[PDB]
């Protein structure tokens, strides 16, 4: 084959499938708390669909448009869907910001949109700065086929894993050291795996740093609609609304996490740079969104009654579900980073480490997966600077199963501590 | 931006949108005969859908499976859909060959599957051999992000644009000359833009050549279901059915052309090499097929009554439509390559060239688009070795519009010749 053709986050995931938990067929199975999915609000969608069958019937205004959709492969995207998307994104941001649909580019999921953005701004050998801890999938998405390098901006629990001027300069000094040409910074807001919204000061800090370095800022806002608690979610685009730096600020979105439709593969890129758009637009040809899905979500995201109620009901259920995990953890004497967003909790299990090393982290992880039968993501998998932290997903399973996981966890700790 | 971020086939296409033809709003518009789309058999699908609403209703065996689909993002693909796909591909090949679903990899269209295959077999700087003329989109799909080079295997009208032992060695000698490492040959069977099925002798010739060079063979069989006339379509996989070369034979498929659903973005890769599959599989994450589309086509492609009737009715309508273009052309004294497949005719307009040059070809093309108001693909756009040839699509428009195009063409020739 070729070079391109030739961790724990992916292993635990594969182990889960080798022996998945089932409330009837396999009660001693592995419980999956390692995938950030949101299955809480399906009933609201399932209900709406069964009563609004026209979208799925390839019909518009009553008349069939099956032929038009079957042929639609325009890499510019279905216009009705792009408008519905930019309004939904505006609604999530309290309508404090507005997006132009001619500047929105659809992609098959955010996995496809992040890689695409890398291909547009960084040539092989070049580099991007990314705050750690970060989504484990980034190592694959952003590097495998682009040949670009990620230089970590380290963050510690000292200041709640926030981004500091110190970390930024330090990460950039590491780039210059390795003679790597830094093309930009890619941040996740709200943060995965932290489950925290970025503060306005962090945002201004990023905007200033990339203004002094003449580089790009990419904000992965896929969890923007999962901000179920104060403070408020602040889009990087809102911070620009209060010279030439805005042409270097970009947004990556997806309907995978707030709507819980990762299977439909709807992602997007939004940039103010007319050039980035045109190039990203052309690249979407490699991963367009099914026109069938575009038309369906175009009808759903157009029902302002459905979206207003969905957002409010999702925040509510997320918050309730989050407290149930926190309390379940507090029950075993385990604390979490104070999070107000995401579909997971960044958990502090340092006090359970044999030693302050990653080797010890690994060991604790193995036991949890092979003994407690729970799949969670270790912090080294997220490139966290300090051992002991784990990401635990709480919205990808039934409440009762969540309780079960907690019990198996309480037993374990009260079984070795 | 970056290097990656920074012809006539694409221009004529853009001109068409700047002034598209319309049988009511714009009769002097440009007629599109440059896009190989099949709108002939939509009625059969549209009809089936309106009477089998469950697929589009996210329901299986009566029960809702909306939640399961919404969450399905497995890069291994929905199993029911993969089985339905491998049987449909088997049916198109007269069930003379069988495909294993664990060896089939889904991608968002064949555009996504061809690039992916390039990333798996060729490292940047390396090369692939491709018979000309070939699909203009290949220059973008296979080279833009892979950095791989295409070395043309020239074919002339002398022997009906078939592939000869001479052309193969010659193309390979050109590679060695440019110190390019040849990784394989990528062929289109049936051929685009020729609209001809590959003969068994050509297939054996390719299998032998790649066996002597120790390289891979990729067969783009996206038009396999558009073989509406004798001789029969012969899959490269059938030729292998009558030592270690089969592990280097691969197939690229799509539902864009036989089913006429380019908008749904369903593509696939099939290889016998367990290693290629696993790697292609991982790469599909960048362009997965919407689970909604997978489930819909899983029901449709499972109705053996629908598929048997669709295939037979499609061949029939294609053949009838093809003769209508040939006769329309013969009417202006224009001949075509004797084609038995595809959604287009490879037309000989050499006798209309001011001179035997491409400059003259360009000139004839400009006039046709700007004067006759017809969009067709010139042969240089396909990297044809001899000027004067044009690809004309006949299945992407209403019969009456097709007649109109013919009239405007007859007038033109009888207006300058
Ligand atoms: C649901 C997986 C979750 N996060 C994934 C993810 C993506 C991929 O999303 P998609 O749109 O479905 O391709 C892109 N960006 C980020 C920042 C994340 O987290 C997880 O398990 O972490
Ligand atoms: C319908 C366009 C037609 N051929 C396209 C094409 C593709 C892309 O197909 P998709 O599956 O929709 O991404 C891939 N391979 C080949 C060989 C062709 O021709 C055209 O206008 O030529
Ligand atoms: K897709
Ligand atoms: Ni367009
Ligand atoms: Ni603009
Ligand atoms: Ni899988
Ligand atoms: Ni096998």
């Amino acid at each position: 084959l070729s070079r391109n053709a030739t961790s724990s986050y992916f292993l635990g995931w594969q182990e889960y499938e080798k022996n998945p938990y089932h409330e009837v067929h396999n009660t001693n199975g592995i419980i999956q708390m390692g995938l950030a999915e949101n299955q809480l609000c399906f009933d609201l969608l399932e209900s709406w669909l069964a009563k609004n069958p026209e979208a799925a019937a390839f019909k518009k205004n009553g008349e069939s448009i099956f032929a038009e959709l079957a042929l639609f492969q325009d890499y510019h995207g279905l216009p009705a869907f792009k408008k519905a998307m930019v309004d939904f994104m505006a609604e999530i941001r309290g309508n404090k910001v507005t997006f132009d649909p001619n500047h929105l580019v659809l992609t098959a999921g955010a996995t496809s949109a992040n890689e695409t953005f890398i291909f547009c701004l960084a040539d092989p050998g070049e580099a991007v700065l990314i705050p750690t801890p970060y989504y484990p999938g980034f190592d694959r998405d952003l590097k495998w086929r682009t040949g670009v390098e990620i230089v970590p901006i380290h963050c510690t629990s000292s200041n709640g894993f926030q981004i500091t001027e110190t970390a930024l300069e330090e990460a950039y000094q590491e780039a210059e050291k390795r003679n790597l040409r830094v093309k930009g910074v890619l941040v996740t807001n709200p943060s995965n795996p932290l489950g925290t919204t970025m503060t306005r000061n962090e945002l201004y800090l990023l905007l200033s740093f990339v203004e002094d370095k003449g580089i790009h800022l990419i904000s992965d806002e896929i969890y923007s609609g999962t901000a179920f608690s104060s403070p408020s979610f602040i889009s990087v685009m809102e911070v620009l609304k209060d010279s030439e730096v805005w042409q270097r600020v970009h947004v990556v979105y997806s309907l995978s996490k707030d709507l819980g439709l990762p299977g439909f593969r709807v992602g997007a890129i939004y940039s103010n740079d007319d050039m980035v758009v045109a190039a990203a637009t052309k690249m979407s040809s490699f991963g367009l969104v099914s026109s069938q899905t575009q038309h369906l979500l175009s009808a759903m995201l157009s029902d302002k009654k459905l979206t207003k109620n969905y957002i409010a009901e999702n925040h509510k259920r997320l918050k309730q579900r989050q407290k149930k995990l926190v309390s379940g953890l507090q029950k075993s004497g385990i604390s979490c980073l104070n999070g107000n967003a995401g579909l997971f909790c960044w958990v502090d299990m340092r006090h359970l480490l044999r030693s302050n090393t990653f080797e010890a982290e690994m060991e604790l992880w193995k036991k949890i997966v092979y003994e407690v039968h729970l799949n969670i993501s270790p912090g080294s998998s997220c490139h966290c600077t300090e051992p002991g932290w784990f990401r635990v997903c709480f919205a990808n399973l039934p409440e009762r199963t969540l309780d079960l996981a907690m019990q198996r966890l309480k037993a374990f700790v009260g079984e070795y501590y």
